[PDB]
């Protein structure tokens, strides 16, 4: 059912090539890239998550403090006040914590398969009270006006969705959170519809609903409204837990082909595929029964929790769908996909 | 604690006082009304909840199908798939239900304590998937422009925020979901700061945070963003569960004076009062330690969790506030508050 070919080389980085961004941390993990391309060379927007040097029976992790400089904080994994059953999301008296902080970094590649860092190109981190936990995830959206990127918000009070617009990507111009918690998974489109423009984004509902994929519109970009709900979940498929948009959808003749991903309850995630209506994205013409991509590989099967395939960004070359992803949730990868396949599998 | 003056007549509105608004249906409850002022009346924009005659064993609730027609959705009590902890929102097989669906009626009265029906007047039901499940508690705000109403839209998948306008209460426009789920409690600023519309809202948060007061701005009302965290709930305090906005706040020389609510893990709801700065309502000047009303009338006690106090609508004389409130989620009650006694607490 996995109509993906890897790229020979994945995983293309991994934590220990690269040198870390914060002082007296490792990196932990490298994942869920954004893509696009920028003075000829393609460009990764890494997500890295970092935290200290784990001692033994020991959960240790850094956050931002009242005067705004990095501090670390401590609890033992026998502590009964404790849960830490999800590695990822902890718990301890109520409140709940991040176990890594994530910051955006830039690399640069003429092949788009050995990547490095490019001098005054500096990594994005989280300024403010909303992006005290750090930021995650990060869609870019190459338009005619620039790039715009929309990425996770975390803090202690919110997940959130943030915007930021960028020319050069040195120069930043900050939007403020757009959706506010909890939500996260926005992908804009590239292009207006309608005079309009328009982004999936996926709210968390505690009851009375779940994970599923929904529509705003915006016409100023920063402001958002006429919510709309997609697509859900689907009791007894792969994606029953929760479903999610990647990158920004691609123009076809169909329609809006987008690649999401979905999970199950034991947090395998896969990817599949949404035909969209051209003049209403809202409303689905297609979608794919079975997954078009599966955790396969070795190296997407060396996860804490689950099988993880987790794409946020693609490149498109005609029939050629180049998407990077992460792996496991700690190393970047590889792989291509037709659209031609694809729209012959929702038929 | 308690500052407020109850009017001697409450209850004002019971079920038994109405005749029912859907075809074979009780009247369960009337609860949390909106409050303005129209053709010289004070009108009441009423939450009306019915449902069928419950048979013994059997839990039966009404919900929209998809053509729009009203359908009775039945459960056993004993069924070990249902479960029905929570007497208003139910669980089975994973999936909520309300146990009653909500509209909007409206309510005139030239006193202030007698309200009955107006001829030509007829009640706003829900329209669409997105208020499959009712629409409950609304705000009316009086503006320039008209009067807008902001409204929790229940659903199967989302309990968001909705929008309409009217001049005359007769025509409406709907200008769709403004907030994206799991949202409520949306109380939009009856003037603009700055050139810009301003609402409070209240999302809730699965994990990393909880349920807080948030503000947001609008240029055209319509399409909101820019969203920052006013106040959250306090641990040991009496608001350590849940915070929300009630009605518009008070334009005031101190600052916004906004009359919000707070529960604890007991389901005890009381109201407390939010002094914030003019040019920005997100910024906190003071809040009141103690709630300015409780729970402690007996109509105020007759609930089926807890004891209930909860506005969302009032009348602002100089110095009298007239907040109109639901009273254990079954009848309309009345009660006053001084400006001047809420702001000098508040030092
Ligand atoms: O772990 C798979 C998948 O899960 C989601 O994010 C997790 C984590 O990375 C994130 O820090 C927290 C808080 O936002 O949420 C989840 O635990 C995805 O959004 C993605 O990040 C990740 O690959
Ligand atoms: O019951 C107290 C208080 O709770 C909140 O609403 C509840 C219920 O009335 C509502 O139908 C569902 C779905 O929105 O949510 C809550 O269970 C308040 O918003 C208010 O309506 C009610 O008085």
């Amino acid at each position: 059912m996995d109509i993906a070919k890897r790229c020979e080389s994945n995983p293309l980085l991994s934590p220990k090539d690269l040198k870390a961004g914060i002082n007296d941390m490792e990196i932990t993990c490298l994942l869920n890239p954004g893509v696009f391309k920028f003075k000829g060379k393609t460009w990764l927007l890494l997500r890295v998550a970092e935290r200290p040097v784990q001692q033994e029976g020991i959960i240790s992790f850094p956050i931002y403090d009242e005067q705004g400089q990095i501090k670390v904080m401590s609890f033992a994994e026998n502590d009964p006040d404790l849960d830490a059953s999800d590695p990822r999301v902890i718990g301890y008296k109520g409140k709940n914590y991040l176990t890594t902080m994530s910051y955006l970094r830039l690399v640069s590649s003429e092949d788009g398969i050995h990547f490095h860092d490019e001098p005054g190109y500096p990594p994005i981190f989280g300024k403010g009270e909303l992006e005290a936990f750090g930021i995650e995830d990060c869609r870019v959206a190459s338009t005619k006006d620039g790039f715009y990127l929309t990425f996770t918000e975390v803090s202690s009070v919110a997940v959130g969705v943030g915007m930021m617009h960028t020319n050069d990507w040195k120069t930043f111009e900050h939007y403020g959170m757009i959706l506010p918690p909890h939500n996260k998974d926005c992908a804009l489109f590239e292009e207006k519809i309608n005079d309009k423009y328009y982004t999936f984004h996926r709210p968390s509902s505690p009851e009375l609903g779940g994970n599923y994929i929904w529509l705003a519109e915006s016409p100023d970009l920063r402001h958002w409204g006429n919510h709309k709900c997609v697509a859900t979940t689907r009791d007894g498929f792969w994606d029953c837990a929760r479903v999610g948009a990647g990158a920004a959808p691609i123009k076809t003749e169909a329609g809006w082909l987008e690649i999401y991903h979905g999970a199950d309850f034991n947090h395998r995630y896969c990817l599949g595929a949404l035909l969209l209506d051209l003049n209403d994205p809202s409303k689905v013409l297609a979608r794919s029964k079975e997954p078009i991509m599966e955790p396969i590989a070795s190296y997407e099967q060396t996860g804490f929790f689950g099988n993880v395939i987790f794409t946020n960004g693609q490149l498109v070359d005609g029939d050629t769908i180049t998407i990077y992803y992460g792996a496991s949730d700690e190393v970047i990868c590889k792989a291509e996909l037709s659209v031609k396949e694809i729209l012959n599998i929702l038929n």
